[PDB]
């Protein structure tokens, strides 16, 4: 498959876990691989994260490390791009200016809503002609059992059926962000969502590329490596298509 891949930062044998667990594809955040050295045949895939990083030398670093440009992270969340859907189109040109694939900011939540952030986002580009070839996503489940994967795919078919853009899943994990603190599910819950979850991804020819949040518990608890070592998830990662 060409569908799997992870985002990931420069923690001590990501070059080895990048290789091992088969991703396809990676990204970094950034407008290069912050430090990562990919193996051979694992794409990077750089990102406009947001307003600061909107400049002429960013642009044609994001354009000399890759051929598909992800733009901007979250901006519905004020801890994140925290931008307006107007700042983001105004900006928009300078993204669409580089010529590359572009995928559309992605929203935290409500892409399939209308009027959030997203719908007036597709809206605003549809209105001033611009160019957005495909929408990356973000989904961390709450619900910890077997019917997760079933409402994950419910997400990414409401945002295809609304945009009809290809989509891409740039972020995904079983978390339940409600509350004060993150709430996660048991190792064996985590493992038996990542392998349900890759199969049906796997079978939707409207997602593109998926990426686990994220390579390294370095990152979060959600990681699928310690070091070099899977664990029960990186090891069911590994086995997805
Ligand atoms: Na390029």
């Amino acid at each position: 498959g060409t569908k799997k891949g992870v985002s990931a930062a420069a923690f001590s044998g990501v070059t080895a876990a990048l290789g091992d667990v088969g991703a396809r594809w990676f990204y970094t955040w950034a407008a290069d691989p912050q430090g990562i050295t990919a193996p051979a045949g694992t794409e990077f895939v750089p990102m406009i994260w947001g307003r600061d990083s909107v400049t002429a030398d960013q642009l044609q670093r994001a354009k000399a490390a890759g051929s598909t440009l992800l733009a901007f992270n979250e901006p519905d969340l004020a801890g994140q791009a925290n931008m307006s859907v107007e700042t983001a189109l105004d900006l928009w040109p300078q993204l669409q200016a580089t010529g590359m694939r572009l995928g559309a900011p992605a929203v935290a939540y409500g892409g399939d809503t209308p009027g959030g952030w997203l719908d007036r986002f597709m809206s605003g580009a549809a209105a001033r002609g611009y160019r957005v070839d495909f929408i990356p996503l973000h989904w961390y489940g709450g619900d910890f059992s077997a019917a997760a994967t079933g409402q994950l795919q419910s997400y990414l078919q409401a945002v295809y059926n609304r945009y009809h853009r290809p989509i891409w899943l740039t972020e995904y994990a079983l978390t339940d962000f409600s509350g004060s603190t993150p709430r996660y599910p048991s190792a064996a819950e985590q493992a038996d969502f990542v392998s349900r979850s890759t199969a049906m991804l796997n079978g939707l020819s409207f997602v593109e590329r998926y990426a686990w949040f994220s390579l390294s518990t370095s990152t979060t608890p959600t990681g699928l490596y310690t070091g070099t070592t899977p664990n029960s998830s990186g090891v069911a990662y590994r086995a997805a298509g």
